[PDB]
């Protein structure tokens, strides 16, 4: 874990904006996208290797509430112009949600919670993981950006909360996902100062190490050397200046552009389903009929409280984790103007006075849709994306005993200080927004109440699968020198909160690829 301390910009004496960067490049690595994974991944080859990472986004400096935990919901507020931390979108399903637009992409602009995978999904992910590593790895980011959380009057009330409704054992504080309840790390340190990927940046060899911002990856470069190999990347300026970074003998492109921005570039390069690229009259470099398949956003479904006596704004700590859904408290002040992907669209209710958020996220998901391209050309135009909340009932059963297990907390004695009238059951608060059925055994009642409630967790994964079109070693298969480094890699969430783990898996990859390096000198 590491100490409380101002957020670290050395790394700024190796950033510059695309408009400085040379015109045609050459490097030994190219990251596309300096975000959660791809700035430990960077930073790591940045050892040994010459590396250029190209983020689309600003630096972190360049919108400063991106920087407390107090700013967290002013991110979501401001309106989207194009060039602000946070991209608004709206998948297929009519799901408002929000992605990371800056370097450090987006554990930037989240909540924070910082969780280590659940020890048991390394088995069966299709890849052969080096345990003592990853544990080196988990170390390596939390000795860096995790902090032991100050304790907090509402994420205690809330811990009593599961302990009372029965969310057990209670493993005081640990970093683990388990069942059970718990404190565990954060991101924002005890001054509310948030640390981030970008950081990790710190970490890397200031001479070899170069970072470019406000850079647009618009396509990925191949040719035939003699095999289809990736050989760089072609990236536009603010300016509207086209530029060349390319790779050397050995080297290779890693795509970490996330969930959305992969699966997109990887189509506007020619790599994804020949009958789709075809239709659009984009040239077929490989067929890969599963890019831009399996898109997963595990559910969000939530209950907010307006107490009679105004409570104080918290950042989450405490988690109330079963084996098919995970849960947790957020305290905050009132507002006029609504953070966006907070609620599901924006015609929900605002608060105007102190309000409490229990949030429910369902395991998985099982159910899952696919990106498409909307722009067959401008990579700045956002990919359509659906995601099918419970088209898969078991998700949906999860759901149902997640918010039976929110009107357990709602019933208990730790939350009886919070209603307005002393009613039975979950009755007597001041809802904010839907409410749960009253008879909490009918079951009908609570899966009308899940599908029609519903919004994002902002955890959606997948797109690019490791065994769909990676391999185990995260290449793109059937191209030589290309990977893929990011959360758009598995179907499944890793935790409760993933950012642990796709900051993990930045240099856990990079740490693979200079041992195979070194293996082949
Ligand atoms: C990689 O890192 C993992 C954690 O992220 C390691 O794991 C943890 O390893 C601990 C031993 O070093 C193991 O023991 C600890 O917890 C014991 C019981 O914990 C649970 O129950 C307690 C009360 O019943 C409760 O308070 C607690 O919150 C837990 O619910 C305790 O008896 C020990 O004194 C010790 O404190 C942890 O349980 C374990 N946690 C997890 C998430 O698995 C992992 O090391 C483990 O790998 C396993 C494959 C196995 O070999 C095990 O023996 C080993 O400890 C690290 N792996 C590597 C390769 O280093
Ligand atoms: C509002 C919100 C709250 C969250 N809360 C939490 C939390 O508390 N704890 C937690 O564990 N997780 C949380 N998450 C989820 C977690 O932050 C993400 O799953 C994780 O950051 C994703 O990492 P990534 O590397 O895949 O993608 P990203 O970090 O998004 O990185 C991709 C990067 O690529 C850039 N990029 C994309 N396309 C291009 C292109 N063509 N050219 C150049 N650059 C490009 C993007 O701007 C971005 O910086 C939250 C997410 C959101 C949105
Ligand atoms: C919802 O998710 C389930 C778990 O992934 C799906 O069931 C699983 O389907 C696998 C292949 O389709 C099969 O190997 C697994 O054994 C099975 N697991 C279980 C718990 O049964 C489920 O798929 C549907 O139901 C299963 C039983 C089969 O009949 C499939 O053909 C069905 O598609 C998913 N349901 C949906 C709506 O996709
Ligand atoms: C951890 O992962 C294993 C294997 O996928 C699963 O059986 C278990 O339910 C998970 N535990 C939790 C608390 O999520
Ligand atoms: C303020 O919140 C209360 C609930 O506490 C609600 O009844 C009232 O309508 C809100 N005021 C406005 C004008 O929205």
């Amino acid at each position: 874990l590491a100490t409380t301390s101002d957020h670290d910009f050395s790394y700024l004496s190796f950033a510059y904006d695309a408009t400085d960067l040379e015109l045609e490049g050459s490097y030994d690595y190219v990251i596309v996208g300096g975000g959660t994974s791809g700035c430990p991944l960077a930073a790591t080859l940045s050892e040994k290797y010459k590396v250029l990472v190209l983020e689309r986004g600003s630096l972190p400096t360049a919108y400063p509430n991106v920087l407390t935990a107090d700013g967290f919901v002013y991110n979501l507020q401001q309106e989207d112009d194009g060039k602000t931390p946070v991209e608004r979108f709206v998948s297929e399903d009519g799901i408002d949600n929000v992605r990371g637009r800056v370097l450090g992409g987006t554990s930037i602009i989240n909540a924070g919670v910082y969780a280590r995978a659940n020890t048991s999904i390394y088995s069966a992910s299709g890849v052969d993981w080096d345990m003592d590593l990853v544990n080196q790895t988990y170390e390596w980011v939390e000795d860096t950006i995790v902090y032991k959380p100050n304790s907090q009057s509402w994420q205690s009330v809330t811990k009593t909360a599961f302990l009372e409704a029965g969310v057990h054992p209670n493993h005081g504080f640990s970093l683990d996902h388990e069942e059970g309840t718990r404190i565990t790390g954060s991101t924002f340190d005890n001054k509310g100062t948030r640390h981030a990927a970008d950081e990790l940046l710190n970490k890397g060899n200031s001479n070899n190490l170069r970072v470019g911002v406000h850079a647009s990856v618009e396509k990925i470069i191949f040719s035939n050397a003699p095999g289809l190999t990736a050989t760089g990347v072609i990236y536009r300026d603010s300016n509207g200046t086209p530029h060349q970074a390319f790779v050397r003998s050995k080297g290779e492109v890693i795509v970490s552009a996330g969930t959305i921005g992969t699966p997109q570039l990887l189509l506007l390069s020619g790599v994804g389903p020949e009958s789709y690229l075809s239709s659009l009259n984009i040239p077929v470099v490989l067929s890969h009929p599963y890019v831009g398949q399996f898109l997963h956003d595990n559910p969000r479904n939530f209950i907010n409280i307006l107490p009679p006596n105004p409570i104080e704004p918290t950042i989450v700590t405490v988690l109330g984790i079963s084996n098919d859904f995970y849960q947790c408290s957020f305290s905050s002040l009132p507002f006029t103007t609504p953070p966006f992907g907070f609620f599901p669209s924006s015609s929900y209710p605002l608060p105007n006075s102190t309000f409490a958020h229990f949030a429910s996220k369902v395991a998985g998901p099982l159910s899952y849709g696919s990106l498409t391209l909307k722009s067959s050309s401008n990579v700045r135009v956002s990919p359509n994306v659906k995601f099918n909340y419970y088209s898969n009932l078991t998700d949906l059963s999860h759901c149902v005993s997640g918010m039976k297990k929110i009107g357990e907390l709602l019933s208990t004695d730790a939350l009886k200080p919070y209603k307005v009238e002393d009613l039975p059951g979950v009755e007597g608060f001041n809802i904010l927004g839907i409410p749960l059925p009253k008879d909490q055994t009918d079951d009908a009642a609570f899966e009308t109440f899940c599908r029609e409630s519903v919004a994002s967790y902002w955890h959606y994964h997948g797109g690019c699968l490791v065994g769909k079109v990676l391999d185990g070693d995260f290449r793109v298969t059937g191209i030589n020198a290309l990977r893929v480094v990011d959360g758009s890699t598995f179907p499944y969430t890793p935790a409760s909160h993933p950012q642990g783990f796709y900051l993990m898996l930045g240099r856990y990859v990079g740490i693979k690829i200079l041992q195979e390096r070194s293996a082949s000198d």
